[PDB]
């Protein structure tokens, strides 16, 4: 139906026009490729993103169980921030950092701003003032369950955290958008997804582990699979599976492997993983170890995998 098609697409850019981009999209469609985004430390992830990363000036959600991985999900994306020359900061109400893991992973510890808030609302307060800075590329809030109102801490009502989150989040919108600075909202499953986050946030990530990974006979880390179940940036709905080492983090190298085999660019002849003629190891391990011990052809490979998709 030729009448039907361009009535369609009129249908679209109406809305589209009067919602904002990504108010409306087909699950095929290609994404709209952004001039920056911070990379979440898994190729699969990026690539589940559509836009390779998280994007920028936007509210973000990060959620799943305890000993989900959530939170070395949010701190890949503090690390990759700051490698390009960005300023971070955590804002903290669960006490529970770890900064020699942070640190193994990535991130410049050092660099790093974190606050220990008194109320709720003193968190969402000093996360907008450091917004309308200008200065933060990306600002992460260590949890959302954990950030008791003031009203409650000082004894003095009952869903007002609710109402808290409503009101600061339309506040911190437009101070995001403006400075292009990212906001990451961790939370914990067993509030579910917030209620206004939920409905703020362009991106929705849902976290979980899978299974133990077997070094031999004791456990090394975890199988992790992320769906992005919100995704106003590019079709949304879409998951990826990667490798959390103890101690380590996302294995990038991991990651790169399995979407090199996916997309066709890594070969197997048998147990061998091969790329461009050349082996890169019998085994997922070999193949892992070998590209950390090479980084110019994971590197290498990073590059045509990005390339033969959006970016």
């Amino acid at each position: 139906t030729p009448d039907r098609e361009k009535a369609l697409e009129l249908a679209v850019a109406q809305i589209e026009k009067s919602y904002g981009k990504g108010s409306v999209m087909r699950l095929g469609d290609e994404a709209r490729q952004p001039i920056s985004v911070i990379p979440t430390g898994s190729i699969a992830l990026d690539v589940a993103l559509g836009i390779g990363g998280l994007p920028r000036g936007r509210v973000i959600e990060i959620y799943g169980p305890e000993s989900s991985g959530k939170t070395t999900v949010a701190l890949h994306a503090v690390a990759n921030a700051q490698a390009a020359g960005g300023v971070a900061a955590f804002i903290d109400a669960e006490h529970a950092l770890d900064p020699d893991y942070a640190k193994k992973l990535g991130v410049d510890t050092d660099s790093l701003l974190v606050s220990q808030p008194d109320t709720g609302e003193q968190a969402l307060e000093i996360a907008d003032m450091l917004i309308r800075s200008g200065a933060l590329d990306i600002v992460v809030i260590d949890s959302v369950a954990a950030l008791v109102p003031r009203a409650e801490l000082e004894g003095e009502h009952v869903g007002l955290q609710a109402r808290l989150m409503s009101q600061a989040l339309r506040k911190m919108t437009g101070a995001l958008n403006n400075s292009g600075t990212t906001a990451i909202f961790i939370n914990q499953l067993r509030t579910t997804g917030g209620k206004a986050l939920k409905f703020y946030a362009s991106v929705r990530m849902d976290v979980r582990r899978v299974e133990t990974l077997k070094d031999g006979t004791n456990a090394v880390g975890n199988r992790t699979r992320v769906k992005v179940v919100k995704n106003k940036c590019s079709p949304p709905f879409k998951q990826a599976e990667f490798d959390i080492l103890y101690g380590k983090g996302i294995s990038r190298e991991g990651s790169l492997i399995d979407m090199g085999v996916d997309q066709g660019l890594i070969r197997k002849s048998g147990a061998w993983f091969t790329y461009e003629g050349e082996q890169l190891g019998q085994g997922k391990e070999n193949a892992r170890n070998f590209l950390v011990e090479n980084a110019d052809v994971a590197d290498e490979i990073e590059k045509k995998i990005k390339e033969k998709l959006g970016i």
